[PDB]
């Protein structure tokens, strides 16, 4: 029968956008073919899933043999000739591809996110199938007087950063729509800056417990709010499921800061 399967050897299928996610979609060839014109494949992955096209493989069958369509829900579709699938009569046709998160809806995190995709001969659709969903997380702050926490600051700016045993060690770069990269390189580094009521955030991480060996997200000050000291040390938090959307914004992890 049909299937769509993540391949993600782990027990949490978390991602931070812009990673790549393997993807094999395994379809029904049927016996009689041969009779058939055509034989499509159509990805439709659930939104914030991108899928890559220039990525697809067909077991068995050379890229010269079917035809590929990039299509405006960020899926693709898979045109093969019935003739050429004659020496799949009654076999299962594997299909490896790839895709990343972009998220451009923040309702979008913390949801699950399936890939999707329909067989088809002639006119006649297979059922619809549906992979294992993916995860994107976040974390939300609020920064304030640690004298008085009803007091929220304006113009703080935050860097997303990655520490290890006490040090910078990964500057974050990118956004949940474009991507995150992390390197050592400190500029055009993933800036929030706060408003009036202090909140700001980072959305589209893997969970915390995905990182490597000792690693931790944090935030580093970088502009204090008039008046008030810049802070000596990043600020650690944590990731999980449910840490972004589960919190409205006012009970962001509170960030104390000193007149």
């Amino acid at each position: 029968s049909d299937k769509k399967t993540l391949n993600d050897n782990r027990s949490h299928h978390d991602f931070t956008a812009g990673e790549k996610i393997n993807y094999s979609i395994e379809t029904v060839v049927p016996w009689n073919i041969a009779n058939k014109k055509v034989y499509t494949i159509t990805d439709n992955p659930s939104k914030g899933l991108i899928m890559d096209a220039d990525t697809i493989q067909i077991e068995g069958l050379a890229s010269n043999k079917y035809t590929v369509k990039k299509n405006a829900d960020n899926g693709f579709t898979i045109t093969i000739p019935a003739a050429n699938l004659a020496a799949f009569a009654g076999k299962t046709l594997k299909t490896t591809v790839k895709g990343h998160l972009s998220i451009e809806d923040l309702t979008l995190i913390d949801t699950g996110i399936p890939n999707k995709a329909t067989a088809k001969v002639d006119n006649e659709a297979h059922h619809e199938v549906k992979s294992e969903e993916v995860f994107t997380g976040g974390k939300k702050f609020v920064k304030v007087d640690g004298s008085n926490q009803s007091k929220t600051l304006a113009g703080a700016q935050f860097q997303l950063v990655i520490v290890k045993n006490g040090q910078v060690v990964k500057y974050a770069h990118g956004n949940e729509k474009d991507g995150y990269t992390f390197d050592t390189n400190n500029t055009n580094v993933a800036t929030k800056t706060t408003g009036e009521n202090g909140q700001f955030e980072f959305a589209g991480l893997k969970y915390s417990e995905s990182l490597e060996a000792g690693e931790s997200y944090a935030v580093k000050e970088v502009k204090a709010p008039t008046g008030y000291d810049l802070l000596k040390d990043p600020v650690l938090f944590t990731v999980t499921k449910d840490s972004y959307k589960t919190v409205q914004a006012a009970d962001g992890q509170k960030i104390s800061n000193t007149k």
